[PDB]
């Protein structure tokens, strides 16, 4: 049995320039999901993966934006990306979650996806407090982002994370080896998707690094999984067509 929980995370710059990108894609693989951090939909997709409309942040709330998330077809949304890191309180968050994120569970029937937090301190108690203040109308996912070498202390956070948070599925909404060699890149990629595959309470999880341009200094050129001209790197070939991925 083919196992599939591998989001296709598809920069807005992929839709910008390189549309024909996503026809090179392998849909007889693991991909299981899409999803591009903004409420619109990637139209080259063509609705051969479900898509994951994601509320980024404040700016997402109002206009043709939000009309985007409430006249959707898409059954998962997600809530803000790294709000610890753009000023947005878990007080702010849970009322804004409170006051217009529960109806698209309570009238629309739509499932959702907490704020992706980042795994350091700051993001770790952000995510703890606002689950607290939103206990009584939990997420239906946990969403995390993971970055660093070591796949044994990424494999450690969302086991200490599944114990601090019990009550739903884990969705990793960004993850990649930040390491600048590519044998620790290949061999961490490899050792967490083979992981989170078996592990069932991790409902999807969505490598980084398919985009032309690195994105910051922060991640790693060696897990790049698009080129400079558009075309797909090895990394990202193994991610969308091995199951069991091998090294
Ligand atoms: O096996 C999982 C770990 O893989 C590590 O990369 C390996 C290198 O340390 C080793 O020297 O070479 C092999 C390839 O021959 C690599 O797979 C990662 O550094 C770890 O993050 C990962 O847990």
């Amino acid at each position: 049995h083919m196992v599939k929980k591998r989001v296709l995370l598809w920069d807005y710059t992929n839709t910008r320039d390189v549309k024909w990108a996503m026809d090179k894609i392998n849909f007889k693989g693991p991909l299981h999901s899409c999803s591009n951090w903004n409420t619109w939909y990637p139209d080259e997709l063509k609705h051969r993966l479900p898509f994951r409309p994601m509320i980024h942040g404040k700016n997402n709330l109002t206009g043709g934006e939000w009309q985007n998330i409430l006249k959707t077809n898409e059954e998962v949304i997600h809530f803000f990306n790294e709000p610890e890191r753009a000023g947005i309180s878990p007080e702010e968050a849970a009322k804004i979650w409170n006051d217009q994120v529960l109806a698209l569970r309570t009238s629309h029937h739509k499932r959702l996806v907490s704020p992706s937090c980042a795994s350091d301190p700051a993001g770790i108690a952000w995510i703890k407090k606002w689950m607290n203040l939103v206990a009584k109308n939990p997420p239906d996912y946990l969403g995390l982002h993971w970055y660093g070498t070591k796949g044994d202390e990424m494999i450690r956070y969302l086991e200490s994370m599944h114990k601090e948070h019990p009550h739903q599925p884990i969705i990793v909404s960004e993850w990649a080896s930040t390491s600048r060699s590519y044998p620790d890149v290949l061999g961490l990629t490899v050792q967490l998707a083979n992981w989170m595959d078996s592990t069932p309470w991790v409902a999807e999880y969505a490598l980084f690094g398919c985009m032309r341009q690195m994105a910051d200094d922060f991640v790693s050129p060696e897990a790049q999984l698009m080129n400079k001209d558009g075309s797909f790197t090895d990394l990202m070939w193994k991610y969308m067509s091995d199951q069991p991925m091998h090294i």
